[PDB]
């Protein structure tokens, strides 16, 4: 792909984070804490899952960023509507305002309803995410495998501003403590 030139500098929004997340001072890394991180509750925080949004909102144009997932067992990445549900249980689907892929139990899947099996020969250490607002496209790239395509959502009905979306996943196993990191341009 040749999307690298639409690179944008993404930072995480502390106020949206689940209360167990630890966001780095530069707002470029997030990981699961071993306890509640001593923050007040608010209507923006994801309550049920270890999720956080980017601060940036996109309503036009072409945007590209990269996320490091090295040595994680589970995570979700992509974009979502600014107005997604924050509280209670929900599925990651375009009907609920999410355009995402994930790793879970040694398989990669796209957040369609129902979910779609992905075919990845080279487990990614870094994922590239490309959004074309006008075209209604979200695409995912395997940076470890020379930028190979993972998945394209097309005919997307965004229906509002978009925010970068992150889930560091649960760490029930003790093997999923590693952070998500926004990679430099
Ligand atoms: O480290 C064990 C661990 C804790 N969590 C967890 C689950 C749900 C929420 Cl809302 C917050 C944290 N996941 N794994």
């Amino acid at each position: 792909h040749h999307h690298h030139h639409h690179m944008v500098h993404i930072t995480l929004d502390r106020n949206t984070a689940n209360s167990w997340l630890i966001i780095s001072k530069d707002r470029r890394q997030v990981r699961m804490g071993d306890t509640h991180q001593n923050v007040s509750d608010n209507k923006e925080r994801f309550s049920n899952y270890p999720m956080v949004l980017g601060a940036q909102r996109f309503s036009s144009g072409k945007m590209y960023w990269e996320v490091d997932v090295t040595q994680k067992e589970a995570w979700d990445l992509g974009v979502c509507r600014d107005s997604v549900q924050r509280k209670g249980q929900f599925s990651l689907s375009p009907e609920n305002g999410f355009w995402t892929i994930w790793l879970w139990q040694d398989s990669y899947e796209a957040g369609t309803s129902p979910q779609t099996t992905l075919h990845i020969q080279v487990p990614p250490c870094q994922i590239g995410i490309f959004v074309d607002y006008e075209a209604g496209v979200v695409s995912f790239y395997n940076i470890t495998d020379h930028g190979s395509l993972i998945y394209t959502f097309s005919e997307c009905v965004f229906a509002g501003p978009l925010r970068p979306f992150f889930n560091v996943g649960f760490n029930y196993s003790g093997g999923n403590a590693a952070p998500l990191k926004l990679c430099p341009l």
